[PDB]
């Protein structure tokens, strides 16, 4: 891989994320570290106010812009939902919004907090020196004390990183197809299949680190944005930058390029056909790096994987194949039945849309098998 800002260890996450941001910026950092203290004492909205507004220019790189990012994501998730208990400001003030705004023109995002905001840059080691498990591992930001924020976001970083191994493949599958190395592609399919199926118990980490009920009565509240919700109808305003009103859609994993990628490798089209699901992945592209959506973009203009394998009657490349596929599905199997836990049995003591989705995409990839 190249410039499409791909580790080889970690992957699609940011390597060595940022912690701190140049002294000019601490009446950002300030809010964004006691998000847990200034919710509870009704002071955060307040202190959002109070701000005044901050120029772009002196954050120099690549790290601390996306720091910067994730704090004014955070700040603005809170200022929007307060407690999460339904008051909601519809009026982003203009000294942290028109800041948050050309910061995130510059980077090519949406002015909400994405999954490559609070995952992919929302970590650090604890000891630089020990491996990327979750012990040495901890969140930069959360909003409640309790809310799960840690468990959730870094078993998805570590399910993020199992997947890295897999990515660093991928360009020996295309090389072995243009070079015509049949026993190249199957080794590297096998491959696949391998860091898929490991992938699968970097899952299981979630049910020691994430609890159902403070997942959906808390966390989902400051996860939700303001595109199709019935609290903010028309969007949020974000003040002095436009002045109508604009949606943009909560945080999802549909934002995730790792699944997206594999979909795209193995010829799986989650986006064809004019369906909800393949709908909504398509639009969630926008909410990735644009590094990360080029990257999607240049994996689809190579040459099919799926109709090379189809196309030469061989079973051993066949079985690989099916291998990868395979392993998706358990995936997105055991991801349906952790949703079950999460949020369908909470919501009963909406998430049918949801179940829906992910079976549509599930779906399809069952139906990508050969044999
Ligand atoms: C408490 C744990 C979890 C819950 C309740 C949950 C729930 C959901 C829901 C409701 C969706 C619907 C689409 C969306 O709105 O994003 C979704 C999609 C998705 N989730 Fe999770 N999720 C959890 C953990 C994880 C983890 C750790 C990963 C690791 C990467 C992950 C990967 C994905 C992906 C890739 C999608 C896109 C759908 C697909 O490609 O199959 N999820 N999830
Ligand atoms: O699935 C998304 C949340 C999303 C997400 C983030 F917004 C941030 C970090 C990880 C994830 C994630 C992992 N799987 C789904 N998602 C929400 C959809 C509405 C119900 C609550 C979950």
């Amino acid at each position: 891989s190249k410039e499409y800002h791909i580790d080889e260890e970690v992957g699609f996450a940011l390597p060595n994320p940022q912690e701190n941001l140049p002294d000019f910026y601490n009446d950002w950092m300030f809010i964004a570290k006691h998000l847990p203290d200034l919710i509870e004492s009704g002071q955060l909205r307040e202190r959002v106010e109070k701000l005044n507004m901050l120029s772009i220019d002196h954050l120099t790189d690549h790290k601390s812009q996306r720091l910067a990012r994730l704090v004014l994501g955070c700040i603005t998730m809170a200022y929007v939902w307060g407690k999460g208990h339904g008051d909601v400001r519809k009026v982003l003030p203009r000294n942290i919004a028109v800041p948050y705004c050309q910061l995130s023109k510059k980077l090519e995002l949406p002015p909400i907090l994405v999954y490559a905001d609070c995952v992919l840059a929302n970590w650090k080691k604890k000891d630089p020196n020990k491996p990327l498990t979750y012990e040495n591992m901890d969140v930069l930001f959360s909003f409640r004390d309790g809310d799960c924020s840690k468990g959730f976001f870094l078993v998805s970083l570590l399910v993020e990183i199992a997947a890295a191994s897999a990515i660093k493949v991928i360009p020996t599958v295309f090389k072995a197809m243009q070079m015509q190395e049949r026993d190249t592609l199957l080794k590297a399919l096998l491959e696949i299949a391998s860091c898929l199926e490991k992938a699968l118990q970097v899952f299981h980490q979630i049910h020691d680190h994430v609890n159902p009920k403070a997942f959906f009565s808390v966390l989902r509240i400051y996860l939700s944005g303001w595109k199709g919700n019935p609290q903010l109808s028309d969007g949020l305003v974000y003040e002095g930058f436009w002045e109508d009103p604009k949606e943009f859609a909560g945080g999802s994993a549909g934002q995730s390029s790792v699944f997206q990628c594999f979909d795209v490798l193995l010829g799986i089209q989650q986006t064809a056909g004019g369906g909800h699901a393949a709908q909504f992945l398509q639009d969630m592209r926008r909410y990735m790096p644009p590094a990360h959506r080029n990257f999607l973009c240049s994996l689809e203009s190579n040459p099919s994987v799926r109709e090379f394998v189809l196309s030469k009657g061989d079973a051993g490349l066949r079985e690989a194949y099916d291998a990868c596929v395979k392993a998706l599905v358990s995936l997105r199997s055991y991801h349906l039945q952790i949703v079950t836990k999460y949020i369908l049995i909470p919501a009963s003591q909406g998430g049918t849309d949801l179940m829906n989705f992910l079976k549509t995409v599930r779906s399809t990839t069952e139906k990508s098998l050969l044999k």
